[PDB]
Formats: C-alpha cells, sequence, structure tokens
C-alpha cells in the first residue's frame, strides 16, 4: 500500500490536475495528505500563466486544498548541504529538483514523479520516489477494492 | 545616487565577501537596507561550503545580518507570470534568477550583479539592476 504522505513536482502535478485525471485527483486528495513545495507550486503555475490562466486565483486554490510548504530555513540548510556534497561529486541537479526533494525529504513524503531517476542521487540522503503511472494504478486499485 | 535599499545575487554576495573587500562590505552594511532572498542565501551558502562546512551556523550569522526575504506567495505568482512572458519569447533564465529578480521588484530593491544583461528583459516588470563594478566604485567615498 502507499503511505499517507506525498507530494509531486511540477510535472507530475500538472497532470494530476489534467481533465482526465479529475477521478483520481478527487482520489488522492480525499485519502493522503498532500505537501507541496512553493516552488512546485510556483512552477505549475509558470505552466498555467503560459495558456493565460488567472493565476493569483488558481493560487488560492492550490492553497485551499493542499499543504504548501515555504521555503523554510531548515529547508535552504538541508538543502544547501545536500547540493553542497553532491557538487563535490560532479553531480549537478537543477534547483527546482534539490529543493523539492529537500521539501520531501523535510516533510517526509514520498515523490511521485515521472522521472523518478533524476532524483535517484538524492536517495542516499532519505528521499523516497514511485513513478507517476504506477501511484496512478495503485489509486485505482483502491477504488475497485472499494465498498 | 545609491538607494536605500539594494540586494545581490548569489555570484555578486559571494564577491562582496572576499577577504578583499572587508572595507567596501562594512560600510555597505553601514549605509543600505540590503534584502536578500532566501534562495540567494541557500545558493550562496551552498558555494561557500568548501570553506566553511558548519551550513547551519553560517545560516544564522548571515539571518542576522541581512533582511532574508522567504518565497512568499506574492512573489510565487508574480514570479511565474514573468517566466511564462519570457518563455513565450523564448528566454530561459533559471528559478534563482527570477526569484531573485522577482524578490527584488517585491522589496523594491536595486539588483547589484555582475551580469547585468542577464536581466534586462525583467526591466519591463520594474527591476533595476546596477553593475558591481559601479556599485563598488560608487561605494568608494563617503
Amino acid at each position: 500500500p502507499l503511505p499517507p504522505d506525498i507530494t509531486f513536482d511540477s510535472l507530475a502535478l500538472i497532470k494530476m490536475h489534467s481533465q482526465n485525471m479529475k477521478r483520481i485527483l478527487e482520489v488522492t486528495l480525499a485519502k493522503f495528505t498532500v505537501n507541496l513545495s512553493i516552488v512546485t507550486v510556483y512552477r505549475y503555475l509558470t505552466a498555467r500563466a503560459y495558456l493565460k490562466k488567472n493565476i493569483e486565483a488558481e493560487f488560492e486554490i492550490l492553497k485551499d486544498i493542499y499543504n504548501i510548504v515555504p521555503l523554510l530555513d531548515d529547508i535552504a540548510i538541508k538543502a544547501a548541504q545536500i547540493e553542497a556534497n553532491l557538487i563535490k561529486k560532479e553531480i549537478t541537479l537543477d534547483m527546482e529538483d534539490i529543493i523539492t526533494a529537500t521539501t520531501a525529504i523535510y516533510t517526509n513524503s514520498l515523490l511521485v514523479t515521472d522521472d523518478p531517476k533524476r532524483y535517484e542521487p538524492i536517495r542516499r540522503f532519505g528521499l523516497d520516489t514511485m513513478p507517476l503511472d504506477k501511484f496512478i494504478k495503485e489509486v485505482e486499485l483502491m477504488v475497485e477494492k472499494e465498498l
């Protein structure tokens, strides 16, 4: 089964909100505690701003649904520690990946993403990931089993 | 005519802390209000880990010296609008740059950097920049 605390990166959050995922989204929000990094929220909004959506309004909706986690001092410190040792090993990941993974570790959330291997170098620091497609199938199974 | 509020991107801030800048830094903190994005300080701490391994202690030191601005919701929102506008023009600045510039606008701070051209496409949104070299010269004098 799946753990209670989970999170998504911007790409995954975009899909979770697509019209084809309406049902899966409803179940996920009803059964899980989703902790999103403000960074993930900002990047999601960039995609929404691209198609001229009302950002201010969509932000309130997200805030009214999710536990939006700020870039806390502890996250800033932890992220700097992870990035520095990774960099010391010629491993370079973009800022979004670092903050997203650091926040997942901090909130003890399973990071659902369509590209888990990209985050693989952060596992050693405590990060746990799961393929989005497997996550979706898991939730569907949950629905099938219900009374 | 330097303004009261200023900021730096991580690269510029790293130089401001060079041993050979102690004087310039002392005057700066003495005459200006420096508002740094939380993103800028994490990159700064990351880049100096080879010199100061105690990230936690280093963060506390910074928190006491500067005004550290969080990635507030309004900054998140505005950063999204700006990035979408740049992407439409096929301009791809990295996250740090977008948030640094967005925070500067939010705090009404002059962004001191070594690469102002990079940020130029954002001036239409209220951003104000100045070359680190000029800033250093402008500061050399009471």
